[PDB]
């Protein structure tokens, strides 16, 4: 059907099922030491929380409800006269597990246009914003204010069942995820394009597109690249910073968007957000250096040089996977499509022929391959969104997706408070003792 | 000295040092186990991180760096003529360890004073939130907008070397403290004094006086009630979710500003920051149906109906401390001496002498004492501050003292991002087989 509510519905029980059953039977089951190192290193290796929407696996990349980035795109419903897949199809994969049928997509995108609007409080308050005030801290403090509409929080206060919570949070959540797009537009032209008006929603495009006419872009190929980046970058586990910040607030009952406004307040931290920004500066700066023509020699002697210099290639790496991130291999598929000529992706390519190929041969990098973030920026870049502070605001509204996705599925499952034990460091000495 | 940086600066060397030669011994010793229940379960009973202000004493209570409440109370300075603890000397405890002498909370307090300012379009954005906004909303959203004067920000986007980052961070805990009086007074008289003005800082008050002075309160004995309150709520450990929460976003180098936003969403839920609320609202309802004149057997029958009816007392009952909150008995003491006849506290006063000898009589409740939320409410109320949406701003603002004082220390450590590992349902079902 034509509902996500009712297919949501039917699903619950039985996952509360499937965990009572489970925990039955392995709940004392050990699933890993705590150490002292642990402690004082961020909980690094650490099993510590459920978050059921998105996988990391170390042979094909992070994977949707078992699905992988080649499977979703191949599998995920597009637009009329487009390639790319629709994030209205990703948020019904996450919820659901299943991949919708068009029809369904189609609901999804008349439901969040139906849901879309800003009242005048949010309005006014984005537009005395001044140009000083970080595009982060705008998206986050209007999403805080727009808690005035939280309909869980006022149905909270009056009195409700545990085991309803997860309606409401849907409904909340799907209003939230309507109404971004609105919010992201409105900061990039009070910021970037002097206070000129957005426009109006219409109700017969999906969310992506709606995005791109409020923020004032109008190449068709623009469009395209933002579907499939929203998609791309809408979820990641649960223990990156932005997701678990999400989670935890969210585990004390408060409302979506006070959630998804701390998680933005996390992913705004430059240890989390700013990877896109820090590769397309790199490679600003080596295309200066050593130029626009480069041999494939020059730029491999550049590389080692870089290396034995002992500093790092931004956006190549990783501890765990073992081939080139998908959402990578996404966006170079995109680009040698649309944009095979732009310079700056002749020399991403040019990195992508040369780097791994001399990381295997350091024999350091436990993995030499490259991630999303390393191709990101040059594509924003060719189509004209060349402001670097808002790359952020776009990840974040791509990982609203998954991490409300989740949220509902917290609250249905009746996940309680996320509350560890923290210890001072003469405390832990104590301890050491016994 | 008086400057509580160059003191700062002294001991962090030491510190690192001190962990240092710790975790090169025992940083592979085990502190804990994980279980699939602790992941389903919130992290329960999981020592997951370092926390190093405040410890929970079983026995004692909370301890601020080694020291009990009755300590603190004894040792901490009060104002001239005054005999309630200055938060200004909490403050001081908890980032040096040590209890600060008169000329030291003096200086803090004209160091404050210097640093309290609000940019014009913070003022502009309070006086424009509606009276449909919850006041934690307000507090939230005005702090996150305030990151345009972090300090922090600015420089780490400039580059700053790993080892001098609590510095700055230092410099924005101190200006973020400095303006939260400012900013809760604002909207205390913008919801609930038809928009007045919070008047002006006078250099020579300290904290709390400014504080209710810029709240519109007159009363001595109020903002004596205020200096009480600010210095016991101020700390709980790591654990809880304001805390952890700006541990979380503090660790991926957020500022200050952007740390302590977070945390208020967190606190705003209803499972963190409505305790003194849901005791007030059910001491209300207690004294309707029971009456004012009540009889020692009368509320004893009531209070074993309620138990056999099977709900609880809301204040009492703790796992863990086997005592009388302190933070509690701080509030009773005050409440005898200066609203003796007031019939709320004559209730709060009554429940305490008839509760905890039946819920040792029934067996069951760990331990049978009251917590600070079972006192704070009645408090409140008497001195004309009844509006309950409110309380939690006040628990906010003494808490900023606790959370600030830690992630100095945090950072000055060098403690890295939290990134805790999460796993799906069938993920953790799998890895339970091998």
């Amino acid at each position: 059907s034509t509902n996500l509510k009712d297919i949501l519905a039917d699903l619950i029980p039985k996952e509360q099922a499937r965990i009572k059953t489970f925990r039955q039977q392995h709940g004392k089951t050990v699933v890993g030491q705590i150490t002292v190192d642990m402690m004082y290193g961020g909980m690094r290796g650490m099993k510590g929380l459920v978050y059921e929407t998105s996988v990391l696996d170390p042979d094909e990349g992070i994977r949707f409800r078992g699905f992988s980035i080649p499977e979703c795109q191949k599998l995920l419903p597009k637009a009329k006269g487009g390639e790319e897949p629709l994030p209205e199809g990703l948020f019904w994969l996450l919820v659901t597990g299943h991949i919708p049928t068009e029809e369904q997509v189609s609901w999804l995108s008349k439901e969040w246009a139906k849901r879309a609007a800003l009242p005048s409080h949010v309005v006014t308050m984005l537009d005395n914003f001044p140009t000083n005030l970080h595009p982060m801290s705008q998206l986050s403090a209007a999403v805080t204010a727009l808690n005035s509409e939280s309909n869980f929080a006022r149905a909270y206060a009056q009195g409700i069942s545990r085991t309803k919570y997860w309606e409401l949070i849907y409904e909340d959540s799907m209003d939230l995820i309507a109404k971004l797009p609105c919010v992201a537009a409105k900061i990039y032209r009070n910021l970037y394009r002097e206070g000129s008006g957005i426009g109006a929603i219409d109700s017969n495009l999906d969310w992506s597109h709606n995005f791109t006419n409020m923020l004032g872009y109008t190449d068709h190929q623009f469009t395209e690249l933002t579907r499939l980046y929203l998609t791309i970058h809408s979820d990641h586990e649960g223990g990156n910073v932005s997701a678990h910040t999400s989670h935890l607030v969210g585990s004390a009952l408060s409302d979506p968007y006070l959630s998804f406004a701390a998680a933005m307040n996390g992913l705004a931290g430059p240890l989390h957000g700013l990877a896109n920004q820090e590769v397309l500066v790199w490679l600003t700066q080596l295309q200066k250096e050593v130029g626009k023509d480069v041999s494939d020699e020059k730029l491999r002697d550049y590389i080692w040089n870089t290396l034995n210099s002992g500093r790092v290639v931004p956006g190549y790496g990783h501890a765990v996977l073992r081939k080139t991130d998908p959402r990578y291999t996404c966006q170079r598929e995109f680009a040698l499509k649309h944009l095979p000529n732009d310079p700056m992706f002749k020399l991403v390519a040019q990195l992508y022929k040369i780097v791994p190929n001399v990381l295997l041969e350091q024999g350091k990098a436990k993995n030499p391959w490259p991630n999303v973030d390393a191709h990101s920026g040059v594509l924003l870049q060719y189509y004209g969104m060349t402001e670097m502070n808002y790359y952020t605001v776009l990840f974040g509204v791509s990982r609203a997706l998954g991490v409300l996705a989740q949220l509902i599925w917290s609250r249905a499952l009746g996940f309680p408070l996320e509350r560890p034990k923290s210890m001072s460091t003469e405390g832990l000495m104590k301890f050491v003792d016994s």
